[PDB]
């Protein structure tokens, strides 16, 4: 309930037209890209689960993307990480386990065509297989983005609001579903927004991105056997309600097919 208030402070609701506006997608002054991966389908027992873990993310994403709207002082401040991360720190310690924070870094040299599998391993910890449909979505959105950076000289503010759904093998062969909220945070330099539309040629790029973290693994098992949990985790989500993320200009989702961790991924 301490979540409740921090909340309750920052705002002064179901119908469309009383919901709360959520950070644009895609500005002058930044641009927030929200996703929902999937990695590998579901074994049967476990698909319900996966169907209703996604929509509780996607709704977490909204709530903290629409306090972040409604807190930030000015347009520009909307896309500051820090207030990203001062929400998220609120919501973690309430709904969530397994808390991660701190700085990681992108620092690899691919082909153009390359970016898209390179920007989905380094988001989800994964050894990706086919990612063409990630691709063309990051390509064509590249082109807006390009567009938008250009426009100055100015470093060009670039956030991941996502959800990540793990179908993944433990050590005893038994597939688990992990659930993971992320908020990832870095910027393009001058001399880095030509990235925006390389995705097409075979010539080698430069990634080089210090990206801040903050993120937790929602509590799923919890959420299906603890009834009074299951409630405070509802009636927030309700409270709260941003508009949807699916209805963004930067929204992509997936199921990805063949994946599996890679030597970074946390059990």
């Amino acid at each position: 309930q301490d979540v409740d208030l921090y909340f309750q402070n920052i705002h002064g609701r179901l119908a469309s037209n009383e919901t709360f506006d959520i950070v644009p997608g895609l500005s002058k002054d930044g641009a927030v890209q929200y996703q929902t991966y999937q990695f590998n389908e579901a074994p049967k027992h476990l698909q319900k689960q996966v169907k209703a873990g996604r929509i509780l993310m996607e709704r977490f994403v909204a709530v903290a993307s629409a306090a972040v709207n409604k807190k930030a002082p000015s347009n520009k401040e909307k896309y500051h990480y820090d207030i990203w991360k001062e929400v998220s720190n609120q919501l973690i310690p309430a709904f969530f386990t397994d808390p991660i924070k701190g700085e990681q870094n992108l620092n690899t040299t691919v082909k153009g065509v390359e970016v898209a599998k390179s920007v989905i391993q380094f988001a989800g910890n994964v050894i990706a297989g086919n990612v063409t449909g990630f691709a063309t979505f990051l390509q064509n959105f590249g082109n807006g983005l390009s567009a938008e950076m250009n426009k100055t000289q100015a470093n060009y503010n670039y956030l991941y609001a996502y959800s990540t759904h793990d179908l993944f093998q433990d050590t005893s062969g038994n597939v688990f579903y992990k659930p993971r909220f992320l908020i990832y945070g870095t910027h393009f330099k001058q001399e880095q927004k030509k990235i925006a539309t390389s995705c097409a040629s075979y010539q080698e790029v430069n990634l080089e991105f210090g990206v801040d973290t903050v993120g937790g693994t929602f509590r799923i098992e919890e959420y299906f056997s603890n009834e009074t949990f299951k409630k405070k985790v509802d009636n927030f989500l309700d409270k709260y309600e941003g508009k949807a993320i699916d209805d963004a200009d930067s929204y992509f989702d997936d199921i990805f097919n063949g994946v599996k961790p890679n030597k970074n991924y946390v059990y």
